[PDB]
């Protein structure tokens, strides 16, 4: 593997003819309260709009997935809860190695009081708005919505 | 936006301090038959392993999402079916603009008879194997699994 670029959040390398973007692993947190899911929105220059996502971020040096999940939840929403590991996925294995570890958060407590907008919304409504073309989803946002519809309903 | 690299499936640009990877949009197809979901696996140099995915691929010039979905299903699995658009998502809006359009395929018919391995598997079993750390998921594979558990069960 030969490198063409070493950046802040990514490296661009060539492995033969394959173009590979190395990227730090990430975490995402699914949280439900009173039937609303905890979504967040922020300007995303890469896409030119603010898609509906769930608390997420990169895992930093020294941190493991669970710890990063805690930090991202607190830094983006000011909350903490009991986290449980759910599953993981590669965002787009065809060109990048970014892997995302998803956690479920329960018994949320506000521990703190912005570039990131906190958007509490019933998953049913998020799905409907998307179907109506009013909002876009990030992989984490869609995963949160589908996960809810599959195992957390009522 | 200034470009540092123009490749085959991606461009690397800088928008101020933001590192942005331009990528063609993609499609993914969820298909269930006799309780098994249509997964596919292939060597993915970017991740160094073969994660569990569902039929997917890039949308080529002149093609719209629905047409690309048809092609990817036929080229990777040799099947065709009645496709319905479900939803879309940005794989990782923090650095790339790759957007994936997901479709549901029903009434599958084999129209044709490999780098891509066809893996029919009950979603329940795919989820269990993943939980056991025996298989990894791509975003498309996980989305397929969660979608099934949420709206196609029985
Ligand atoms: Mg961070
Ligand atoms: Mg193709």
């Amino acid at each position: 593997r030969t490198y063409l670029y070493r950046g802040r959040i990514l490296n661009l390398a060539l492995e033969g003819r394959y173009e590979i973007v190395e990227h730090k692993p990430a975490v995402a947190v699914i949280a439900l309260r009173e039937g609303r899911m905890l979504f967040v929105r922020q300007m995303r220059p890469a896409v030119g709009l603010a898609p509906l996502e769930i608390p997420a971020g990169l895992i930093e040096p020294g941190e493991d997935p669970l710890e990063a999940a805690r930090r991202q939840l607190a830094e983006e929403t000011g909350l903490s809860g009991d986290l449980t590991y759910l599953f993981s996925y590669f965002v787009s294995p065809g060109f990048t190695d970014e892997k995302t570890h998803v956690f479920l958060a329960e018994n949320l407590k506000e521990v703190e009081a912005e570039a990131i907008e906190v958007v509490w919304m019933r998953p049913e409504e998020a799905l409907e708005r998307h179907q109506r073309g009013e909002v876009e989803f990030s992989a984490t946002g869609l995963v949160g919505v589908l996960y809810y519809h599959a195992f957390l309903r009522g």
